[PDB]
DNA sequence: AAAGATATCTT
DNA sequence: AAAGATATCTT
């Protein structure tokens, strides 16, 4: 499949291969800083190749947002199937130390996932697919290309997954202010298995979409799954 | 001195991509989060390269969300402590300034040292104008840039600073709209760093709120004349 | 505009 | 946790 095919070739690349810097055309390099706005941008890079090839090779199409502040990253389809969409997203956090707990903010609840069209590259129906790309790394002068194996690198170890956005999906928001959704706060395991909370991707959406932006708002209605089956239970009110 | 040379250091001191240990290389994105990134990893050689120079001590944010970027210290003189931020924008120009509720009304809140230590606040601003999913190897004059042209200045925070909010939920400061020259020049609206900071100490969030206090300088002016009421 | 998206973090 | 910072863009 294009999901197995992908996977393989992340996870082969992410273990052939360590980001260590910035190249100019005259050929000096500067080094990375270890923050996860740099590793965003650096695993984004990365990864888009890699993408591109293995969606070449099924005969998908890759497009990337022509315009800032849209979702996905890239989307893939096959011309003779324009609206069976697949929408590919990366995702980035940092670990203190190997195994720990982590979790990701998985995009806006109030923007396609509630307006069809709103932020997003093609409208939300046409994607029958929402993955993953989740890097979870440990974190920790101009040099010459003569230098590139002395550059410190600015993290310790990078494992990288692909998930269904749905099946990773939590129950509490992941920012205030940017209203994200969270994902499940678990181990680095638990996404590669799937083992989220919602039963499907239906019950997922219904979450998101009836998700109140405050406490004081949610207080009345449902602030976790199971109040949110509860409610449902009872009539939705 | 340092801000000259400082100065003189940046126009002096283009990327196009990113290299593997193992010497591949990725190119650039054309978002203004993939360039943003790339101008504060290229600045941080330089600042620190005229900051030794100078007898300064340069420190990063540990915690990630803390102003500023780079913090610079004659350990002497630990209350005339330099900020400098790298804030960037494209043109196919304004720029958002940090928040106006984080450390400008709480001392310590969102930053490195307390505020009241830090005697200047300098801003390095990049603009550049807007113009490949293939690996390359060290092909480097093949490569595409995601930019045409770039220009950078350095500037003090209050001069550049403008009445209108630059973020509407993330609550920033907005700069002058201006053109590059204007920002060089310092071309601002504030009289004074003291004005700068009592209109942005007292900007309310909203417009509501806003229309009952100042909406921009002119306003706020005429609220001092009513005794800030 | 002014308001709210894009992504992730901190307490 | 919930709420609000970090940066910048879009409508
Ligand atoms: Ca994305
Ligand atoms: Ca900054």
């Amino acid at each position: 499949s294009l999901r197995s095919d992908l996977i393989n070739a992340l996870y082969d690349e992410n273990q052939k291969y360590d980001v260590c810097g910035i190249i100019s055309a005259e050929g000096k390099i500067y080094p990375l800083g270890s923050d996860t706005k740099v590793l965003s941008t650096i695993f984004e890079l990365f990864s888009r190749p890699i993408i591109n090839k293995i969606a070449e090779k099924h005969g998908y199409i890759v497009e990337e947002p022509k315009q800032q502040n849209h979702y996905p990253d890239f989307t893939l389809y096959k011309p003779s199937e324009p609206n069976k969409k697949i929408a590919i997203d990366i995702k980035t956090t940092y670990t203190n130390k190997e195994n720990e707990k982590i979790k990701f903010t998985l995009g806006g609840y109030t923007s396609f996932i509630r307006n069809n069209t709103k932020n997003i590259v093609y409208p939300f129906d046409q994607y029958i697919a929402h993955w993953i790309i989740g890097y979870v790394y440990t974190r920790v002068k101009t040099y010459n290309i003569n230098e590139l194996n002395e550059i410190p690198k600015p993290y310790k170890g990078v494992k990288v997954f692909l998930q269904d956005k749905w099946v990773i999906a939590g129950d509490l928001a992941g920012s205030g202010n940017t209203t994200n959704i969270g994902s499940i706060h678990a181990h680095y395991k638990d996404f590669v298995e799937g083992k989220g909370i919602f039963d499907s991707e239906d019950e997922f959406l219904d979450y998101w979409r009836n998700y109140e932006r405050t406490s004081q708002l949610r207080n009345d209605k449902y602030n976790n799954i199971s109040e949110y089956r509860n409610w449902i239970y009872r009539g939705r009110k």
